[PDB]
């Protein structure tokens, strides 16, 4: 809507307080006009109509219960705009600044999120497996990353490349949570997994294992569950984005790590300029290697430490 731009207040999931962009025209609204063509952000009202409607809030503070899973869907919003503005040089999802729509309070009882081709989603959980899921800045960069790839590379969502999707969406949603550096990990979602039980999380990236999922290719599996598996057979994946960030030994093949940074260089690369709908695991190898090429030199430590990765997990 058309207003002036504004500075509200206002808790987040987890208690916490900060500052969100807003727009006051009789209102104020959930629209950020500091990035790009705006942030938007709106209640669904426990409902599955969307976008919903814009959120509005009469004194600009933002300390309700009711309204901390929208602070942190927009506040995190933004953070991951500037994530690959910053970073990557990108503006937006779709490079030319596309307005960001999310919605909160979507259904009842809600344990997922998602990106529903044209917008993020974010339940609110039941409460026993998830609270609301934007609390996590992981999981709104995992989502605000599904729109990145369906504008860019377009990975299908089934099979292998369905995991290579899930993978890039959990590889940039931990690269995002490096970037605001608040209790940064490997782990995808746990500021919002489970509230009963400490320690835990949806998935990891550094020991995909932990919770069954495949940390190399002769573990993946190929049933119909999950689309073929896209949020199994990631782990395979982001074991291997882990090694090449990390470093470490897994199956006795040691990888040489070469940090966060050139990791996120790599892949990005590979997702905006290799990549393809049908792109499998031995193609996001080569891929990843001939991004590293390009940016690193052939002959380089960080092409090198690629290939051991992939070596770890078993793509050739
Ligand atoms: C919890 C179940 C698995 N979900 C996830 O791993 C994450 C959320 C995590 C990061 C907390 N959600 P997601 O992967 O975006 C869910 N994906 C999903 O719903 O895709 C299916 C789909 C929805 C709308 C349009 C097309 C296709
Ligand atoms: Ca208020
Ligand atoms: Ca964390
Ligand atoms: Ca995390
Ligand atoms: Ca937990
Ligand atoms: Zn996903």
């Amino acid at each position: 809507i058309t207003g002036t731009s504004t500075v509200g207040v206002g808790r987040g999931v987890l208690g916490d307080q900060k500052n969100i962009n807003t727009t006051y025209s009789t209102y104020y609204y959930l629209q950020d006009n500091t990035r790009g063509n705006g942030i938007f952000t709106y209640d669904a009202k426990y409902r599955t109509t969307l976008p919903g409607s814009l959120w509005a809030d009469a004194d600009n503070q933002f300390f309700a219960s009711y309204d901390a899973p929208a602070v942190d869907a927009h506040y995190y919003a933004g953070v991951t705009y500037d994530y690959y503005k910053n970073v990557h040089n990108r503006l937006s999802y779709d490079g030319n600044n596309a307005a960001i729509r999310s919605s909160v309070h979507y259904s009842q009882g809600y344990n997922n999120a998602f990106w529903n081709g044209s917008q993020m989603v974010y339940g609110d959980g039941d409460g026993q497996t998830f609270i609301p899921l934007s609390g996590g800045i992981d999981v709104v960069a995992h989502e605000l990353t599904h729109a990145v790839t369906d504008y860019t590379a377009g990975l299908i969502y089934q099979n292998e490349s369905g995991a290579i999707n899930e993978a890039i969406s959990d590889i940039f949603g931990t690269l995002v949570e490096f970037y605001a550096n608040k209790n940064p990990d490997w782990e995808i979602g746990e500021d919002v997994y489970t509230p009963g039980i400490s320690g835990d999380s949806l998935r990891s990236m550094s020991d995909p294992a932990k919770y069954g999922d495949p940390d190399h290719y002769s573990k993946r599996y190929t049933g119909t569950q999950d689309n073929g598996g896209v949020h199994i057979n990631s782990g395979i994946i982001n074991k291997a984005a882990y090694l090449i960030s990390q470093g470490g030994t897994h199956y006795g093949v040691s990888v040489v790590g070469i940090g966060r940074d050139k990791l996120g260089k790599i892949f990005y690369r590979a997702l905006t300029q290799y990549l393809t709908p049908t792109s499998n695991f031995s193609q996001l190898r080569a891929a990843a290697v001939q991004s590293a090429t390009d940016l690193y030199g052939s002959t380089s430590q960080e092409v090198a430490s690629v290939k051991q990765a992939f070596d770890a997990v078993g793509v050739k």
